[PDB]
């Protein structure tokens, strides 16, 4: 029906994402939240008949700040999707009360999910804002410049355009789906 592409011509296969990921993502992370706390979870999923279906939501063990987040226990993490066949098909993180956007640390980190994965999805939330995006590294051109950038800090400008809105809904479809939210901390 609807196709998405990356900008190197490469076909994406759709995601389906359970309308409900969002809200009960932002209410299992909502003490941090309140904390003006950044939290990330994990979109974890199947493939079948050449579509990927989120099926689990993972908040990891992790350690945050105001404009950071970050898995410290990499193992359960790992243990968990093992467990259970679950591909990484993105992830999911709040700004608290910034605007939503990918920051420099968002970008890069970005990159090692869409390096495994060329759907690999970054679902960012404001939900001090009531606003939400979910985002992908240009490809190839994004993907290039973050790998190539070794400029220090965690809050460094990139040269060119590096990034963009997912096509919905042609690359993610948010649909009726079944949801499992696990919570390893
Ligand atoms: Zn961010
Ligand atoms: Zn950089």
């Amino acid at each position: 029906k609807i196709h998405a592409y990356t900008e190197g011509g490469k076909p994406l296969r759709t995601i389906y994402l359970p309308k409900l990921l969002k809200k009960v993502f932002l209410d299992v992370v909502k003490p941090n939240t309140k904390k003006n706390l950044e939290t990330c979870g994990i979109l974890c999923g199947k493939l079948r008949q050449n579509a990927f279906f989120i099926t689990h939501l993972v908040i990891p063990l992790q350690e945050a700040t105001s404009d950071t987040c970050g898995t410290t226990d990499e193992a359960s993490l790992f243990e968990f999707q093992d467990k259970h066949n679950l591909l990484t098909l993105g992830w999911i993180h709040t700004h608290p009360t910034q605007t939503c956007f990918m920051s420099s640390v968002d970008l890069h980190t970005h990159c090692s999910y869409q390096l495994m994965l060329p759907e690999a999805i970054a679902i960012v939330m404001a939900p001090s804002k009531n606003t939400s995006g979910i985002f992908r590294l240009l490809d190839p051109e994004g993907l290039q410049t973050i790998v190539k950038c070794r400029k220090p800090g965690l809050w460094h400008p990139h040269e060119g355009k590096v990034y963009t809105m997912v096509a919905q809904p042609g690359h993610v479809r948010e649909i009726n789906s079944k949801l499992q939210v696990v919570d390893l901390r």
